[PDB]
C-alpha cells in the first residue's frame, strides 16, 4: 500500500514522484521500461524550452515556473540539465500565426526578445538563409533541456528520498474505489489512496480501462542528426535553438553540441500510430530524411551533410494541441496528465508540481482551466 501510485514514470510521472517524494508522500512509480529509455515520447537527447508561446499566450507562467524548476534540478544534480542556447522563432512576415503569437506572448509578459528582420537574421546568425521577407523573434534567456538527463535527474532524487520505482511492469487494468485505487500488473497488484495516470502514448490505450473516452492520436515523429559545418552552427558559436514557420509547416532543430551535429525535426506533420506497433526504425519511409533535407537545403544549406544519427518518438495529439491536466470526472482521488500534443517537455517540472497538488489536494495554486478533461474542444 502507498500513498501514491504514479503509473507511467516518464517526463510528467517522474517529476511529479520527485515533488511527492520531496514531501515525505510515501510513493510508487511503475514504468512498462526502465525510464529514461527509447520507447515512449523522451528520448533523443534533447528538448527545447521556450518562454515566449506561439501555442498561446496563457503557457507562458507555466514555462517560467518550469524554467525557474529546471535551474532548481540543475544546481541538486551532477548531472546536466539546462544549457542557455537561447531559441529563434522566424517565419514569412504576415503568414505565420505562431510567430504572431510568440510575439504578442511577449508583449504581454514583458519577456526579453530581439526583433530581426530579413537580412539581419543571415547576418546574426552565419548558416542560416532566409527570404528577405522573413521575420524573426529572438529569445535569448530560453534553451534547451537534456530530457534523458533530467528524468535520471528526478528519479535519483526522488529514490533518495524513499520513492519506489518498479520497472518493466506494464499496469494491464486499474480498479478505483471512493476510497482507494489499484493497479494490476503481470508481476503483482498495488494499492493506495491517490493515482496519477502519465502514461504517455499508452495513455490512448488504457484510459479506457479508467471509463474514459477522450479523442487522442499517437503520432510518429523522426528527428535527425546531421553533419554541419561547426564554425556556423555549434552552441560553441551561439547558434541558437530554434522553432520555425515556412509555407509547408513548423521544423525545429538544435546546435550541435560537441559535435552531435545539427539535430532537426518536422513538427507539423508524422504518421498516425499505435504505439505498440509503431515502427521505431529511422529511415523506413522515404519522408523521414527528406522532409528534413529539404529544410536544410533552403534554410541551413551548411548543416546539410551526412546523417549521424536518426531517432523515433512518439507525439501524443488532442484535438485543440493542449494538455490534459485533471481529475478524473468521477473519481477525484485520480490524477490524469495525457495529450502534451508534442510540446510538453519543457513543462514537465511545473507540472510535476500541479500533478502533485491536485493528487494531494484535489486543487491547484493557480487555474489550470485550459487544461480541463471537461472542456468543450476536447470532443
Ligand atoms: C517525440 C518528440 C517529442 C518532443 C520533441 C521531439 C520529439 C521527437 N521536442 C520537444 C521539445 O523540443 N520541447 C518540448 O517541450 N517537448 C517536446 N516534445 C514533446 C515531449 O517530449 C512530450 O510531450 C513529453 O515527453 C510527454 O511526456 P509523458 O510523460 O506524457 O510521456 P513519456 O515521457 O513517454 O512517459 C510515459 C511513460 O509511461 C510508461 N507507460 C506506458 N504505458 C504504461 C503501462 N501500461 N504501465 C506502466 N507504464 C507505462 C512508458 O514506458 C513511459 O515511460
Ligand atoms: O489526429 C489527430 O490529431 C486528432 C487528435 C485526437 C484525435 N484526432
Ligand atoms: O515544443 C517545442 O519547443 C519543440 C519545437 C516543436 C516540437 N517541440
Ligand atoms: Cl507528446
Amino acid at each position: 500500500h502507498f500513498d501514491v501510485i504514479v503509473v507511467g514514470a516518464g517526463s510528467m510521472g517522474m517529476a511529479a514522484g520527485y515533488q511527492l517524494a520531496k514531501q515525505g508522500v510515501k510513493t510508487l512509480l511503475v514504468d512498462a521500461f526502465d525510464p529514461p529509455h527509447t520507447n515512449g515520447s523522451h528520448h533523443g537527447d534533447t528538448r527545447i524550452i521556450r518562454h515566449a508561446y506561439g501555442e498561446g499566450r496563457e503557457y507562458v507562467p507555466l514555462a517560467l515556473r518550469s524554467q525557474e524548476l529546471w535551474y532548481e534540478l540543475e544546481k541538486e544534480t551532477h548531472h546536466k540539465i539546462f544549457t542557455k542556447t537561447g531559441v529563434l522563432v522566424f517565419g514569412p512576415k504576415g503568414e505565420s500565426a505562431f510567430v504572431a503569437e510568440t510575439m504578442e506572448a511577449a508583449k504581454e509578459h514583458s519577456l526579453t526578445v530581439d526583433l530581426l528582420e530579413g537580412d539581419e537574421i543571415n547576418k546574426r546568425w552565419p548558416g542560416i538563409t532566409v527570404p528577405e521577407n522573413y521575420n524573426a523573434i529572438f529569445e535569448p534567456n530560453s534553451g534547451v533541456l537534456f530530457s534523458e538527463n533530467c528524468i535520471r535527474a528526478y528519479r535519483e532524487l526522488a529514490e533518495a528520498r524513499g520513492a519506489k520505482v518498479l520497472t518493466h511492469t506494464r499496469v494491464e487494468d486499474f480498479d478505483i474505489s471512493p476510497d482507494s485505487v489499484k493497479i494490476e500488473t503481470a508481476n503483482g497488484s498495488y494499492t493506495a489512496d491517490k493515482l496519477i495516470v502519465s502514461m504517455g502514448a499508452w495513455n490512448s490505450k488504457l484510459l479506457s480501462k479508467l471509463n474514459l473516452d477522450i479523442p487522442l492520436q499517437p503520432y510518429r515523429q523522426v528527428v535527425g542528426f546531421f553533419e554541419s559545418d561547426e564554425s556556423k552552427y555549434s552552441n560553441d558559436i551561439d547558434f541558437p535553438g530554434f522553432m520555425v514557420e515556412v509555407p509547408n509547416g513548423i521544423y525545429y532543430g538544435f546546435p550541435s553540441f560537441g559535435g552531435c551535429g545539427l539535430k532537426l525535426g518536422y513538427h507539423t506533420f508524422g504518421q498516425k500510430i499505435d504505439p505498440d506497433t509503431i515502427n521505431r526504425e529511422f529511415g523506413v519511409y522515404p519522408e523521414d530524411e527528406s522532409n528534413l533535407r529539404a529544410f536544410l537545403e533552403e534554410y541551413m544549406p551548411g548543416a546539410n551533410g551526412e546523417l549521424k544519427r536518426g531517432a523515433v518518438c512518439m507525439y501524443t495529439k488532442t484535438l485543440d494541441e493542449h494538455f490534459i491536466i485533471d481529475l478524473h470526472p468521477e473519481h477525484s482521488n485520480v490524477v490524469i496528465a495525457a495529450g502534451f500534443s508534442g510540446h510538453g517537455f519543457k513543462f514537465s517540472s511545473g507540472v510535476g508540481e500541479v500533478l502533485s497538488q491536485l493528487a494531494l489536494t484535489g486543487k491547484t495554486e493557480h487555474d489550470i482551466s485550459i487544461f480541463s478533461i471537461n472542456r468543450p474542444a476536447l470532443k
